[PDB]
């Protein structure tokens, strides 16, 4: 028995496993239960703390993936399969993982907590791209990641009911955060320096913890990559979650009031619920997800828009950013004319039609406005332009402009904000060239995977990943991503509403740019709401 | 006796002209030739009638009366304004034209250029210094003709459907002068089978209206439109709106409005200056770049809106040169936008910018104005008073001239026309408007007419060569339908404007540079999105 691999937490003893990182050993504790299995009558319910266990709990393997839809568009293609469950599906999935340095840190170390994405309908903390091994080994970080319930299991809501109050997957995350406060010191983590970070839905989740008072005492800094709590896909109104839950129930034969409806849903096999998950969306669309956090008046006291507009963010530090082609990869999930297996050169007609699908809530006038803005009037019918514009429309509406308004609002209201745009395309990428640097493809680099020589990343990419791991952990450590030794430029400046400085993350040294897609986001954040607003 | 080269006969009767001095040598000039019966008394508001023949030799050595007309007094003594003001007596008796020809008159029939002045349809005169045809005549061998046409109420006050005030009579004055060139210009050595209309601002819009009005089409062969178009927000009005303004003007001088004969009769008894004193008071909103009495869509001269006629017209044979100056809007701003003056830098606040946009785009709803403001804001420096000043100028320039021109070039080119397009980017060294106004509306004319060739005017040597270059493009175009020089291989070429390639040229001190899209992103906002708003 290795004494470094034995830990006592509140609930009992645990045995981890020494894993190999290229620079040396790390201690990993995988599959640690943080809640009572949310099964049977606990489906749709807020999670309860895990009861104490006897003996030594085996924490050497990843635990089950939360029940979710599995992608079937491109079977056995790396670019999709890399996001698919890599363990057994089960409703019994409330476990987290901890990577620490080996030997365990001598003095308390800043803690990073990862929250995965997947549109609140998918994801898992066990995917190879979320491997905490590298960050633990090179930067000496204590890295934590939890599973949280997704799809119906995490977010089906009958608002105001006792037995489907909504947002429970966000409560799973909050419970993992509390678990960290109570327990991370036993691993040599510092519960007094916790940085949340996440991508896509994970980034929106981090956003939600910023916006929810009970979460605030559980972290000190935040990183939101390619996602925000504001914007068109991350939340729904109470009225709208009730409609979808009700509709899903109708779809699976329930009922033959809220209590009855939820009791009958509870009798249904998990796959029955996933079978009809997609059919509750109000419009033909892309970048919209059936079961997401609901504006409940509880976890979320008002809309994320109202909350960001009026919040006090004085002692908060935030790192936010986007990748170069946020919307490209989404296009093949519903826009006629797009495929990964050809160059996807579209007609003008295919563009107008794709806009109604990229901006599913847009009126004729509003979609006309989108079209007229994104057209290159010098080359109005050029298929390459039209394709890139369609991708641009989706990236901007869903990620880049929501990010830009989050950054401005936080900065204006006392927070310390650092922003980036990530522009390096992975040499190993399996999606076609026209998709560029798609949603999700920075993660790989932040987590330090290019340092594994067996993964065939170029030398330049390894150095690049070393730089990114240093920014992220510098940020966790201090709230400032800059290397406090060196001494030479260019320094990453804070983002502000005046100057609007952000940096390009790519193979070249940091470049400072101003204005995060400024004219275009003004279109989305200031004009379009007004459209659309008073009419209709 | 008497210079034998200055005696000519027209339909008409005998004319005596004057030998004038141009820098390169003598030109012939026949100034103040009457082409209509004086449109006075029972004839105010009425279409013009042909001038009745005279006896003896009519003296044609001095400019005749300017049409009666508001005189600018915003900046008294200031050359930037006084250069546009009347330079002869104001009279309703003003329907006269001018002819410049080489001296001695040309051997073989020469291409004719007919100038039509601007001034918002409320002002202008063919006798102004900047419209002097002596240089084009002497240097290019051109026959140049310019006419006075009635402006303001006299030219354009309309009670659509009536006998007594049908509207568009100023346009009809221009047509009559065109008919006169057909019958008579051969007497001066002009070629009636090669007549090119050119004009700037309202002159340009006028030219466009002759293109769109069938009876005018047989009277010219080619057309040049400088900083103006028949389509756009200011060049025309509906029948309903012209009726409203005429009626209101009537009231103000009242003349209590009750059929149309009684009302026009009463308006007819009013003194000219009195109509001018109230002209401005009929505008539906506080505005700039809007004029009270302009061409009306009558279903006669203009069979439908200029927009409908350009969208559906067939322009197979037509050759047009079209263009704009770098700063179309700047000088309009001192005539009504709070915050702007010629005597300071006119740095403005964001509030003053929003307030200006409502005045510059007076027909706009709150939704449309906010669209304008958001489009023109520099979101990186949204409070910068220099940028706000410049945005306000572009808002006015784009809405009133650049985008209506771009729309025009696009439609004509799509429907058979050969179109050539320019942006004029040189600031006269002699300009007296402040530096912030850039190259304002009107300030290419001076160069097209070759004024810099007069050494007494203090232009630079390069300005002299530049004016020479321009006179040469314009008269090549008149001559051949192509502004390019056929012999001159090395000089850069001026390609036609097409929908596919949207090419146009920079006119400045440097050799021609070919650019693409005038000025596509922004004009898509005005011509494609904004109407669809708005509405
Ligand atoms: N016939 C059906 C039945 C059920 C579902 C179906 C289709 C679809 C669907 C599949 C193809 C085309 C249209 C629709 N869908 C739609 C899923 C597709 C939408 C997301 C795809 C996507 C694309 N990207 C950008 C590129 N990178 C990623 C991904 C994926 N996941 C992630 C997760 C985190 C970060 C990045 C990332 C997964 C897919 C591929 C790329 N992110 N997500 C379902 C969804 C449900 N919630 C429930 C059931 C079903
Ligand atoms: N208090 C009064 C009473 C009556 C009139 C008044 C004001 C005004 C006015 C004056 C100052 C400020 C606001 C309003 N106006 C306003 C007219 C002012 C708008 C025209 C000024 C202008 C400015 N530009 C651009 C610069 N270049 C030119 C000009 C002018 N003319 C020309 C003609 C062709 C090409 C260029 C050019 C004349 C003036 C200055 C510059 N073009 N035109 C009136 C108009 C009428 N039709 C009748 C009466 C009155
Ligand atoms: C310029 O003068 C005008 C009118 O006299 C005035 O309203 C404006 O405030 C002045 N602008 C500046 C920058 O001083
Ligand atoms: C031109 O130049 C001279 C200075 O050499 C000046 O005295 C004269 O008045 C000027 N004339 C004009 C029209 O500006």
């Amino acid at each position: 028995e290795d004494p470094q691999l034995l830990v006592r937490v509140r609930g009992g003893q645990l045995r981890g496993i020494r894993l190999k990182a290229p620079g040396g050993p790390v201690s990993a504790f995988l599959g640690i239960p943080f809640a009572e299995p949310p099964v049977g009558s606990r489906r749709f319910m807020p999670p309860e703390p895990k009861r104490p266990w006897s003996g030594v709990l085996d924490a050497t393997t990843f635990q089950n993936v939360c029940y979710q839809y599995v992608d079937t568009l491109y079977p056995g293609f790396e670019g999709t399969e890399m996001w698919n469950p890599n363990r057994e599906l089960s409703e019994d999935c409330l476990y987290l993982n901890v990577w620490t340095p080996y030997p365990r840190p001598a003095s308390p170390t800043p803690v990073l907590i990862w929250i995965y994405g997947g549109g609140f309908y998918s994801g898992a903390a066990s995917l190879d791209v979320y491997d905490g091994r590298f960050l633990a080994q090179v930067e000496g970080a204590v890295l934590v990641s939890m599973n949280y319930r997704v799809g119906t299991f995490g977010f089906l809501a009958l608002p105001g009911s006792r037995e489907a109050p909504g947002n429970v997957g966000l409560l799973d995350q909050r419970l993992a955060l509390q678990w960290v406060q109570e327990n991370i010191a036993a691993f040599g983590g510092d519960p007094m320096s916790v940085t949340l970070f996440g991508e896509s839905a994970g980034a929106a989740s981090v956003g939600m913890h910023i916006l929810s008072l009970p979460s605030r005492s559980l972290f000190h800094r935040a990183v939101l990559q390619s996602g925000t709590p504001n914007g068109p896909w991350a939340t729904v109104s109470a009225g709208e979650a009730r409609r979808r839950a009700t509709l899903l129930a109708r779809l699976v034969g329930c009922p033959p009031n809220d209590t009855e409806l939820i009791a009958c849903l509870r009798t249904r096999p998990a796959q029955d619920l996933v079978d009809h998950e997609w059919h509750v969306l109000p419009q033909e669309s892309i970048f919209r997800f059936s079961f997401v956090p609901v504006v409940d008046g509880d976890f979320l006291s008002d809309t994320p828009e109202a909350l960001i507009n009026t919040g006090d963010f004085q002692d908060l530090q935030v790192l936010v950013g986007v990748v170069k082609d946020e919307g490209s990869a989404f296009l093949v999930y519903g826009v006629p004319g797009f495929s990964k297996d050809n160059e996807s050169l579209i007609s003008r007609a295919q563009f107008l039609a794709g806009v109604r699908i990229g901006v599913p809530q847009a009126s004729d006038l509003a979609a006309e406005a989108v079209v007229l803005h994104y057209t290159d009037w010098l080359h109005p019918e050029d298929p390459t332009h039209l394709r890139d514009a369609m991708s641009a429309v989706v990236g901007d509406h869903n990620v880049v402009c929501p990010v830009a308004q989050l950054a401005g609002r936080l900065a204006a209201q006392g927070a310390r904000v650092y922003a980036y745009i990530f522009e390096h395309r992975a040499s190993t990428l399996t999606w076609p060239l026209w998709m560029g640097v798609p949603h999700g493809y920075e993660i790989e680099f932040i987590f330090g995977l290019p340092l594994d020589p067996s993964l065939n990343y170029t030398t330049e990419e390894r150095i690049f990943a070393q730089r990114l791991m240093k920014y992220w952990t510098n940020f966790a450590r201090t709230g400032d991503p800059n290397d406090p030794r060196d001494s030479k430029s260019p320094q990453w400046p804070p983002y502000t509403t005046a100057a609007q400085q952000y940096v390009s993350l790519n193979l070249k040294p940091l470049e400072v740019r101003r204005g995060l897609r400024a004219q275009t986001c003004a279109f989305w954040n200031r004009f379009l709401p007004k459209l659309l607003s008073a009419t209709a």
